[PDB]
């Protein structure tokens, strides 16, 4: 079962303040250390999201962050996941910037390419896959998080396509247009994810507003190379950012290559 009870968990520290309240490090009796997640009451759909814990609960591989189940008992409600000893990847290239060898970055994208091929193969979409929504662990290993999330999210800004904090700058044309989402508008968000490897943290499209980013992409723009990315690896991104879904590879295509270019 998913459920915890309260007394199946002790708050150690304070991690740090997330979006919806605060992140905690703890632990979870006869189990494990744990990271808790305390979400504000109002900030999700509580009820849809409980609804999908018994199947969603078994999906478990080495390159994705395990949500270990939920402490409802009373608001506000928990989260618990397995603890990512080195926090989010947007924070950890941008405090590692230029301590970072070109492999070591492509090692990165290859372990959120084996994670996203597994919730594609799965038939699960992230929806807004990012160096943030990504967590670093023991060994530099890369793990996908807060995969499905923006279908509980219940800030109307951030979740709709025309809404102000709407995450345009991981949006595939069909998503911002139409919120159409697929493992293929997830290839597009995986292309922008690794922009923000080899950049090490850079801020994609940082110049342009929302709807400048939207002109932008709809008349054939894109980001520039990274310095780190080499031509193949700059291809493979221009590969994740093709206009129509069905001209992008899937993730399992993905996985294949950049392994190639990595092993040599
Ligand atoms: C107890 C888990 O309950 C749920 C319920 C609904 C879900 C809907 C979308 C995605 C879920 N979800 C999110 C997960 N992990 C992280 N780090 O986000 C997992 C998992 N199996 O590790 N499942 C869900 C997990």
């Amino acid at each position: 079962k998913w459920v915890i009870d309260p007394s199946e968990l002790t708050f150690v520290q304070e991690i740090g303040s997330g979006q919806f309240g605060l992140v905690h490090l703890g632990y979870w009796l006869n189990k494990d250390k744990v990271a808790i997640k305390t979400i504000r009451e109002g900030a999700m759909s509580e009820e849809d999201f409980i609804e999908e814990a018994e199947v969603m609960m078994k999906l478990s591989h080495p390159k994705l962050v395990q949500l270990y189940g939920v402490c409802l008992e009373q608001a506000p409600i928990c989260l618990v996941f397995e603890f990512m000893e080195h926090g989010c990847l947007s924070d950890y290239l941008r405090t590692q910037r230029g301590l970072f060898a070109a492999e070591t970055l492509l090692g990165m994208c290859l372990d959120v390419c084996e994670g996203m091929a597994y919730l594609e193969e799965a038939c699960v979409i992230h929806r807004d896959l990012a160096a943030r929504n990504c967590l670093v662990g023991e060994n530099q290993v890369i793990k996908v998080s807060d995969f499905g999330m923006t279908r509980f999210v219940l800030d109307d800004q951030y979740t709709s396509s025309t809404g102000t904090k709407f995450p345009v700058k991981w949006a595939s044309p069909e998503v911002f247009s139409f919120s159409r989402y697929s493992s293929k508008s997830d290839v597009w968000s995986f292309g922008v994810l690794m922009w923000e490897v080899f950049s090490e943290g850079k801020i994609p499209y940082e110049n342009r507003s929302n709807s400048e980013v939207v002109e932008d992409i709809s008349t054939g723009f894109r980001l520039y190379k990274p310095r780190l990315a080499s031509t193949h690896v700059y291809q493979i991104m221009n590969h994740c950012w093709r206009e129509r879904p069905e001209d992008r590879p899937a993730f399992s295509r993905l996985l294949r290559q950049l392994a190639e270019i990595a092993e040599s």
